């Protein structure tokens, strides 16, 4: 409320006039180190514009994968931005806003043929390709959702994702980030993101427990961020889509 009894850390965080950022610095593309030690990353992007929506200075808190609940609780930072996947565990102890990604496994294609596998159904067709190393995820995804395909199973070892670019497959099923990558790495290559049932996590940024007021802050923002265009230019940016 305004006409209002409480302080909240979202006052908390005006008053003292800095917004203390929890990141790992050893997490690419979110959160790592330019060639001089300072922080650079798509969340660190993002976290400079948080700070700037709310009229603050953004201080950056080292905290590492081990320390990371238990620093949040401990009130070492007022959120948690670097690639934070939203996991059961950590929901456990702490509030993350909305996602501002969406991950799993992605196809990753030649780059002529990007605009023609974006879905589901364009991918799971009797002509279609499909590239699987044995035994895991992958493959179980390309069983499960991709029966109308010739499924051929590799081995962990083999570059897939040569076969694709030199045409001997068209489409590799892998995690988000090895398509991410593997696309960047080659101009004959192109990851395209799909939604289910490709993607099974998402990201969001991690906040302590009861605060409803800097969480409501933070998904407003998010959103506007999205609507503005500006998560788009990060995908590009550090992403490469
Ligand atoms: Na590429």
């Amino acid at each position: 409320h305004h006409h209002h009894i409480a302080a909240s850390r979202l006052d908390e965080i005006m008053e003292r006039g800095t917004l203390r950022v929890g990141t790992t610095g050893d997490y690419k593309p979110f959160s790592y180190r330019d060639p001089d030690g300072q922080y650079t990353g798509f969340d660190i992007d993002v976290a400079k514009s948080l700070a700037k929506s709310l009229g603050v200075k953004v201080e950056f808190v080292p905290t590492t994968w081990p320390t990371l609940m238990s620093d949040l609780q401990a009130d070492k930072f007022d959120i948690a931005m670097g690639g934070v996947t939203v996991t059961p565990e950590r929901q456990k102890k702490a509030d993350f806003s909305d996602p501002y990604m969406t991950f799993g496994k992605t196809p990753l294609v030649r780059k002529e043929d990007a605009d023609k596998f974006k879905s589901l159904e364009d991918i799971n067709r009797p002509d279609v390709r499909v590239a699987v190393n044995p035994g895991g995820t992958n493959e179980k995804f390309a069983r499960e959702h991709l029966k109308k395909a010739k499924i051929t199973v590799y081995e962990n070892n083999v570059e897939i994702f040569q076969e694709v670019a030199s045409g001997r497959a068209d489409v590799m099923i892998t995690d988000t980030v090895e398509a991410l990558y593997y696309a960047k790495k080659h101009p004959g290559l192109a990851a395209v993101l799909v939604d289910k049932p490709f993607t099974h996590s998402e990201k969001g940024y991690m906040m302590p427990k009861g605060d409803q007021e800097f969480l409501n802050y933070v998904n407003q923002w998010l959103d506007q961020m999205k609507q503005q265009g500006t998560y788009e230019k990060l995908y590009e940016k550090w992403l490469k889509l």
